[PDB]
Parts: structure tokens; C-alpha cells; sequence
């Protein structure tokens, strides 16, 4: 009784909130979701926008029970004309849906999100601020087919892993994170990214998140087969980031690591002194938003590209002999 | 006790104390000072050139000796530049100006909490939609210097900051009646002057002031105002009904734009509703998801002052 209900476009079990509804932080909220949920669905869903009294997305007011439930209603029956419709007569989801979507995933998932113990930039807390964007732009950037295994290092609550899952066609992506707050979270944001994909009738590829310490023998051999490593390495101690450069030196010709921090100099110059250092394994360019045709006004940020290349260490070998 | 920045353009320089403030949760003047450096050394590629690159990769944001390593290294890039432009103002880029007013905020803003903003179009949360929806709106009307803009309800002045940066409208006004964002929206003033000035930046001509929107002096105000910029989400019938008779007193081709429309947007004049205030505007929804587009699902409303819509049912009742 004391609840709003949406029907799924696609005829899944409807989405429920009990009322009063939650609230997520201070400017942000359950009502908004309704909202920004029925437009989306209307704006990718034309003849739903066509059957829908559109008055109600300008006359609603969010702390009114019976307001609410009238626009909730609203699109309910015009979910079920559509269905008619479609009685009598599967794809991934654009860029704007997967951020709602995500978000939306977040705060159904992370109701304590000071447990998480994060105060830096990299937060799960502020995933939608730039890193949404920059990962977009990484997916966009870094081609993937479905000969690629693709492996986020440190996953979080799983953020990246569902945003890329969502966008390419990898064989598999995986996320693997040691801590307990943010591995538990990560179980939630499995659950709930699949059930709301499916409330949409979303596709997303294959994914898998896992609690583990990514320096294991056991993560020495998978991180030997990934072909696409994404690495939020900018707090690494000197330990870490020595162990994790011993693990991409197992890496197959033409694997990739995109990071946030570089893993070998940018200007490398191989040398009788550098021998010892990955650089002489690896190619590392920084992609930045700013550079290109691309319509960047966000924050000024870069990441990494390191493939590997041991034709470096080849040819030196060879200036050496010769 | 503290880091300084120099300016591109040669200017004071900016001044920050340590320890660094801190914003919240997440956001710290650490990487304030990190992505201003990084903004003018994208906007100056002969700076990018001359300053030393792993700078900006290992920096210690809880360090004061690396911290000052950074704005040293930056500092000297300046001096590099200086002495080789010595050898022989524009508007600033969206993403310059987004950096700008946050950065404002941040300066002026130091107890949001004061603010008693809880929605969605709250200063707290500007630079998450408002601000693109605000840069959309710019592209869609395309004001030149013959316009006048007025903000009624303009808090902290954010959106008259936007505005006034990236015009050349003869002017931009913001009037705002609640005392703490009035109050706040001086500070706003000074401090987006002087990061203007920082960055070597132009801005058309502006006034934030304190004021009530309905008084006599602002009925004058409003009907010689050619753009007027108002979030009536949350207005009562009294203030809607008292601004629908001001907006009845604009010039032909005046527009409004708002969060709520102020007249429906399928208005049918016939001999019931004269008395309406869509017998003499249009309205259209405008939509940045009509028309690339990923962020919220949201709309504005444009009006435009037009009496031929009143005109045109009359000479109809007179040439059936
Ligand atoms: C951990 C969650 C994330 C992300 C997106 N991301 C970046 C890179 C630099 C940044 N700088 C500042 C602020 C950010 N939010 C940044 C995000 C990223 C990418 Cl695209 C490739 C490899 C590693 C990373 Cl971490
Ligand atoms: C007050 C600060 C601002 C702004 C930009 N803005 C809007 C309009 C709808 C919104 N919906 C949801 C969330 C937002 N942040 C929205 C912002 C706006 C415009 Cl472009 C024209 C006229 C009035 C308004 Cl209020
Ligand atoms: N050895 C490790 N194995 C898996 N995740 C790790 C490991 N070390 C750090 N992390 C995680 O990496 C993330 C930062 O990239 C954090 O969420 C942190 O908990
Ligand atoms: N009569 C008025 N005069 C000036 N500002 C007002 C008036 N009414 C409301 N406001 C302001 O309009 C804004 C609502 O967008 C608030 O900052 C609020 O203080």
C-alpha cells in the first residue's frame, strides 16, 4: 500500500520503492530517480512518450504520496497500452542510460557509503562525476573484441567492470578486490546491475566480481592471460607497483594496461643501466580528453596506455651483437 | 606558511595557506592548485614544453615540501614563458570557465550548510547539470550586445558569472531577495573578478544585487529586459501570478526562460481564457536529449513575448 511502483518496459517484475521514499545525499533522492527513470524510458521508448499525459513530468511534486503516485500511475498505463500495442503488432544501452543506470545501481547498493573509508578522487562515492566519463572515453579509445579478457585490478565495488561489461563485447571481465566494506558492496552491485539491466531489457557482456588479492600465485597466471588490465595504481606504494610491473612482464605480445599513474617513463631511452626496467618491454602513451577532436569541458585528467612490445629489447640485442 | 601560483598573464599571484583547505568529503584546494596548473599548461603549449612532466604524476597532496615542489616547478615554466615572450584577453573555453567557477565557489561558499538548499538547483551541486544545462541555453539563444539579462532569484550568482562570461550582452543582472546567498553572491563578485583577472579572461559587464523581483523599481527593470533567466520551480501561485504580470509589460520578441512553464505548452486561445498570459507568449520545451547528449534526462522552457497570438484571434473573429 504505502509504496510507488514502475512497471519494466519489457515485463519484468516491476521496480517497488516504499514511501516515504529514501534519500541518497543531500540534493539527491528516490523521486528524482522515478523521474529521470520514466524519462529515459520514455525518450528511448518513442511510442511510450506518444500514449504517456506528459503534463505530470511538469506537474509533480515529490513530497505529495498522491502526486507521486498519479505520475507513477501515468506511466504504468501507458506502459500497458504500449504493451497491447505490441501484442496487436535486447540491445546495450546508450551512454546516458548506463549512467543512470549505474547510479541508480549505487544507490540501491551503497546505503553506508562511510564504511568505504575513501576520501580520494577514485571514490565509489563520485564515480559519476569524471570517471564515468574518462572510462567512456577509455572504452571508446582502447578498441576491445571478443578475443579479449578484460581484468580491473582493485575493482572497488565493481564500477568500471559494470560500465565496460555494459559497452563491449570482451570474452569476459572481471574484477578483483582484497578489501571487505568494498568486495561485500561489490556482491550488492552484481545483483542489483543485473536486475535492473533486465528491468530495462538491457544486454551487457559476461563479468564476474570477485573478492582477492591481486598479488597471489594464482593472479600471477591470470594477469599472464588477460589481454586488457585497468589499473587505479596512483596511491601504489613502491612495493605494489614493483610486484605488479613482475606480473605484466608475463604478459602476452600486444596486451594492454591503462592505468592512472605510468608504469614506465614516458620519453623511456633503453640503455646498458635501464636494462632491468619494463620500459624495455612496453610502450606507454598518455591519452588525455583534452587532446583530439573530442568535445571535452570536464576536468583536466590523462591515463595510460602501456602495450606490450618486446621488439625493443630485440633491437637493442641486435645494436649490441652487431 | 603557504604555496603560491603565479599568474599567466602576470597578475597578483594566487595565495594559498597551509595547511591547504579543504572543500569536503572528496574535493581539497590541493587539487585545486593541481588542475589549475594543468588548465593553463593545456591553454599554453609552449608552457607544457618547458615544465619538467613528472611534476604533476608524483606529488604528495599531504606534503608541504612537495606540494611547494609543485608550484615551484610551475612557477619557473611561467618565468620561462615570460622571458621568451619578452624576447618577442579572450573568453575562456567551457572547460576553463567550468574549473573558474567552481573554484569561485569554492573561495566564496565556506559554509554551504548556511545556504538552507536541499534541491536539486541548489549552488552546492551547480557544476554537476546546471552548469551544462546553462551552456546549452547559451548556444540555444545566441544574445548579442543589444540584449539585457536579468536572473530573477540569482542565490550565489552562478549562473550570471556563466552567462556574463561567455556574452557580450550589453548586461547581466542578478537580484537576489534571501540574505545569506545575497550576502555570499559578493564574495562570488570579487573573487570570479580577480580569477578572471588571474587567467587573463574577458567577461561582459554584470551586477549581482540584493532585491525583491516584485517591487515597482523591478517592474520597470523587467519589462526592459530582453532575457530573463528564472527558476520557478518551487514559486507559490502569488509570486507565478504577480511575475506573469510583469512578463506582460516586455517588448515583442522578450524571452523568458525557466525551469517551469509559465503557460501551457499546447495553449488554445479561444473567448474563455483571454485573460491568460498565453495569449501573448510562446512556449516550447527545450531538450538537450532532442536534437550528444548523456547526461540527466532533463528540459528547459523558452517564452517569447508575442501579442500577434491575441492579434490574430481578433482579426479572426473580424474575417471569419
Ligand atoms: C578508479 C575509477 C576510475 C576511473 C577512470 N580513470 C581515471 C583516470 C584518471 C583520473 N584522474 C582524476 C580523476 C579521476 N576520476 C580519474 C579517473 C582511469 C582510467 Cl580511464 C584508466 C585507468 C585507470 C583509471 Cl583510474
Ligand atoms: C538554478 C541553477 C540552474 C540552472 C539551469 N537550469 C535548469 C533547468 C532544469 C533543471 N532540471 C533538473 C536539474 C537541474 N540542475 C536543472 C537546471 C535552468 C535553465 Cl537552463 C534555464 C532556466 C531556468 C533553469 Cl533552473
Ligand atoms: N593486493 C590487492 N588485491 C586486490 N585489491 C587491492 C589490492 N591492493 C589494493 N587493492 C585495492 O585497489 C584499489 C585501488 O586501486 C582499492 O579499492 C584497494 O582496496
Ligand atoms: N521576490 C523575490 N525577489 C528576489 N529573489 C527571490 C524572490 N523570491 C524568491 N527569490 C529567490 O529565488 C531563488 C529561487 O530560485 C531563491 O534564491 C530565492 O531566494
Amino acid at each position: 500500500k504505502l509504496e510507488l511502483r514502475l512497471k519494466s518496459p519489457v515485463g519484468a517484475e516491476p521496480a517497488v520503492y516504499p514511501w516515504p521514499l529514501p534519500v541518497y545525499d543531500k540534493h539527491h533522492d528516490a523521486a528524482h530517480e522515478i523521474i529521470e527513470t520514466i524519462r529515459w524510458v520514455c525518450e528511448e521508448i518513442p511510442d511510450l512518450k506518444l500514449a504517456m499525459e506528459n503534463y505530470v513530468l511538469i506537474d509533480y511534486d515529490t513530497k505529495s504520496f498522491e502526486s507521486m503516485q498519479r505520475l507513477c500511475d501515468k506511466y504504468n498505463r501507458a506502459i500497458d497500452s504500449i504493451h497491447q500495442l505490441w501484442k496487436g503488432t535486447n540491445t546495450r544501452p546508450s551512454t546516458g542510460l548506463l549512467r543512470h543506470i549505474l547510479q541508480q545501481v549505487y544507490n540501491h547498493s551503497v546505503t553506508d557509503p562511510e564504511k568505504l573509508n575513501n576520501y580520494e578522487p577514485f571514490s565509489p562515492e563520485v564515480y559519476g562525476e569524471t570517471s564515468f566519463d574518462l572510462v567512456a572515453q577509455m572504452i571508446d579509445e582502447i578498441k576491445m573484441t571478443d578475443d579479449d579478457l578484460f581484468v580491473d585490478l582493485g575493482s572497488g565495488v565493481g564500477q568500471v567492470v559494470l560500465q565496460v561489461a555494459a559497452a563491449t563485447n570482451c570474452k569476459h571481465h572481471y574484477g578483483v578486490e582484497k578489501a571487505d566494506i568494498p568486495a561485500k558492496y561489490a556482491e550488492t552491485m552484481d545483483r542489483e546491475f543485473r536486475k535492473w539491466m533486465k528491468w530495462y531489457g538491457k544486454k551487457h557482456a559476461e563479468y564476474t566480481l570477485e573478492r582477492g588479492d591481486f598479488l597471489s600465485e594464482e593472479w600471477r597466471e591470470r594477469i599472464a592471460n588477460t589481454s586488457v588490465i585497468f589499473v587505479n595504481n596512483f596511491a601504489f606504494g613502491p612495493e605494489v607497483d614493483h610486484q605488479l610491473k613482475e606480473r605484466f612482464a608475463n604478459m602476452k605480445e600486444g596486451g594492454r594496461i591503462v592505468s592512472s599513474k605510468p608504469f614506465a617513463p614516458l620519453n623511456f631511452r633503453i640503455n646498458s643501466r635501464n636494462l632491468s626496467d619494463i620500459g624495455t618491454i612496453m610502450r606507454v602513451v598518455e591519452l588525455s580528453p583534452l587532446k583530439g577532436s573530442v568535445s571535452w569541458t570536464g576536468k583536466p585528467v590523462s591515463y595510460y596506455l602501456h602495450t606490450i612490445d618486446r621488439t625493443i629489447l630485440e633491437n637493442y640485442f641486435s645494436s649490441l651483437k652487431n
